């Protein structure tokens, strides 16, 4: 099954600053801010498209998922990535593809996302899986946003 969700939100942080923290410095900041995330390790690449990362978390059980950069562009505040594989990843998911873009709005940012869940089999995406992936996505982003506001 393919399950696509599009949403907009806002931040009081302007986009160059918010993009730098969430995307350019996201690999170093995320484990500093989210206690459960132990490490973000680059498996392949340079931080450009095609870069593969291993994200390790404690959910006392340690597990991991893999991220791939699909697109990244500082001038357009664009970051598209796919989460797939690993011991930490929901059994029912093949992958989740994220497309994220910021734009300047009202001294802060507008945030535009598209999230595509790919499930095994032909059943609806379970509400619990949608809720869990949205809560993790929001939690990381909002923890980084709070850190920027506190600096
Ligand atoms: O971490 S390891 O235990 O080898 C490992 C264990 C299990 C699955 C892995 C998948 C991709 C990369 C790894 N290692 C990796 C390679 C380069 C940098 C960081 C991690 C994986
Ligand atoms: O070999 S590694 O260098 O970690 C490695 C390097 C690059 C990519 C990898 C992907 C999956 C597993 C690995 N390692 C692995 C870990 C434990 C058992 C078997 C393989 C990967
Ligand atoms: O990769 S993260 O950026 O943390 C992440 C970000 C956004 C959504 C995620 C959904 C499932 C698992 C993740 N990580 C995870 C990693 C290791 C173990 C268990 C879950 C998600
Ligand atoms: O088969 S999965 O269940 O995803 C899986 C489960 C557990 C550990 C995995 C480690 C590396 C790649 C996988 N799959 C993969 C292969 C290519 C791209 C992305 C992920 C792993
Ligand atoms: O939740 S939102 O406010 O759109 C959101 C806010 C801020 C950052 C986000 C990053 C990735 C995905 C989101 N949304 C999303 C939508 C559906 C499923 C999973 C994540 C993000
Ligand atoms: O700390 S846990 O939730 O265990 C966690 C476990 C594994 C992976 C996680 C990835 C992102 C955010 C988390 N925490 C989080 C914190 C507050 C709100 C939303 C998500 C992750």
């Amino acid at each position: 099954g393919v399950h696509t969700f599009e949403e907009e939100s806002t931040s009081p942080v302007p986009p160059a600053k918010l993009f730098k923290a969430t995307v350019v410095d996201g690999d170093e900041l995320t484990p500093k801010l989210i206690p459960a995330i132990q490490s973000i390790e680059i498996v392949e690449g340079n931080g450009g498209p095609g870069t593969v990362k291993k994200v390790t978390a404690v959910e006392g059980k340690t597990s991991y998922v893999l991220h791939k950069i699909d697109a990244i562009d500082e001038a357009t505040y664009t970051y598209d990535y796919t989460i797939s594989g690993g011991t930490g990843f929901q059994e029912i998911l093949e992958k989740v593809s994220f497309k994220t873009k910021l734009e300047a709005a009202d001294g802060g940012s507008k945030i535009k996302v598209s999230v595509t869940f790919h499930t095994k089999g032909d059943a609806p995406l379970p509400d619990e899986v949608h809720q869990d992936v949205k809560q993790k996505s929001q939690g990381i982003f909002k923890a980084i946003e709070g850190y920027v506001l506190s600096n």
